[PDB]
């Protein structure tokens, strides 16, 4: 997983992970925000989906249970994303 | 500053933002780790003095009331540092 557990349980995730390995990880089965479309296949696409295409530091939204919160930028790239489960 | 505030508090801060600028910016009069000895000029540099060449994502630790725990590395680089004061 191209993600690191913090102290509190959230995950610091790279953008470029896949949904697939996501949902696997997390045990989900229903597709993020964006996914039916067919287009998008990572986190960094589901964040730009959601949020705009170029999103700032600290957007965030909820999704089943889940928040997604933008904490690095590099350039366009939504490079790094802070998941927390509830 | 290079850096955004969170909803609780806490900043994003780049890793290049200067040690003046953070200094001027939190209005602090004491040096970050490291500072002292002149060999440091940006808040990634604090990052490698403090936690060695190579940290990894989640890497933390105090400052005179402050944390500081890597939150983004872009290969060798510390990019993004989450900035919190604590009472
Ligand atoms: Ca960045
Ligand atoms: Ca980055
Ligand atoms: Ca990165």
């Amino acid at each position: 997983d191209e993600i690191v557990q913090r102290e509190d349980g959230s995950w610091l995730v790279d953008g470029m992970v896949s949904l697939d390995r996501f949902r696997e990880f997390f045990e989900l089965e229903a597709p993020l925000p964006g996914e039916a479309g067919g287009n998008i296949h990572t986190l960094a696409g589901v964040m730009l989906y959601q949020l705009g295409r170029v999103p700032s530091v600290t957007d965030r939204f909820e999704w089943n249970g889940f928040s997604f919160e933008v904490v690095d930028m590099d350039r366009t790239r939504v490079d790094k994303i802070l998941v927390q489960r509830h």
